[PDB]
């Protein structure tokens, strides 16, 4: 889809960053071989499975760059650590071990080409657009069926590393969702954006990152190239 579509919620001032919604990750048994969740590679934990799981917190206004390495100390143990302040989360959690969701729109800043780079440890998926992350001011009733990934990266994988080149009007909000894993030991996230002026990668989404109330009607993208 290298044409996705977007939204025109015609907002007064739209709300600035992404929601994000954390959950547990635990461990298998002290002594399961291997000591981690294997459940990470479901295909519907991203969906459904992670709902099983216990949730840490929703959070609000997610903007910033939300990159980050964390090099646990050891592996097959659940340790505590801090997310990046983008995050607005800012309590210690199991950084070894833990599942996280965002969602909300991106906004460019200039009408053309877009490269948004991806690598995980463990697991970065990665839907765009209207219909393929949530429908238009519509997401609460589209949550939980997101296509398939415009991008993902499995740590270990011959894909950990993927990128989705799209091109995307600086007049339209386009919903996004973003799901990570870290099931062991180190855990990491990069997003960049590339686009075909600005010379180097953009990391800090600070301006591009908004959220929008559902409406009844929905709110459909007003430009198109048909
Ligand atoms: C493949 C494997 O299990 N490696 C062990 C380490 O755990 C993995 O580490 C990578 C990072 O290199 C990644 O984060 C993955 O999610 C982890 O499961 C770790 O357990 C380490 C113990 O000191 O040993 C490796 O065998
Ligand atoms: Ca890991």
């Amino acid at each position: 889809t290298e044409f996705p579509l977007g939204c025109s919620p015609n907002v007064t001032t739209p709300k600035n960053g992404l929601s994000m919604e954390l959950y547990s990750y635990d461990y298998l048994k002290s002594g399961s071989n291997p000591c981690w969740d294997a459940a990470y590679l479901d295909p519907n934990y991203p969906r459904t499975g992670y709902k099983s799981h216990r949730l840490l917190a929703k959070v609000e206004n997610v903007a910033g760059n939300i990159n980050f390495y964390y090099h646990a100390p050891m592996g097959c143990t659940s340790l505590f650590d801090t997310l990046p302040q983008a995050y607005n989360y800012r309590t210690p959690l199991t950084m070894t071990n833990f599942t996280m969701l965002l969602y909300g729109y991106f906004k460019p800043k200039v009408t053309g080409y877009h490269t948004f780079t991806i690598s995980a440890d463990d697991l970065l998926f990665v839907n765009f657009g209207a219909g393929n992350a949530f429908d238009c001011c519509k997401r609460e009733s589209s949550a939980d069926d997101f296509g398939n990934y415009q991008a993902y990266a499995v740590w270990g994988s011959q894909t950990a590393k993927d990128d989705l080149t799209v091109h995307l009007d600086a007049g339209l909000y386009y919903p996004i969702r973003i799901f990570f894993n870290n099931r062991d030991n180190d855990g990491a996230l990069s997003l960049t954006l590339k686009t075909e002026s600005d010379p180097n990668p953009v990391i800090d989404f600070s301006d591009y990152f908004y959220s929008f109330d559902d409406t009844k009607d929905g709110c459909p993208g007003l430009v198109s190239y048909d």
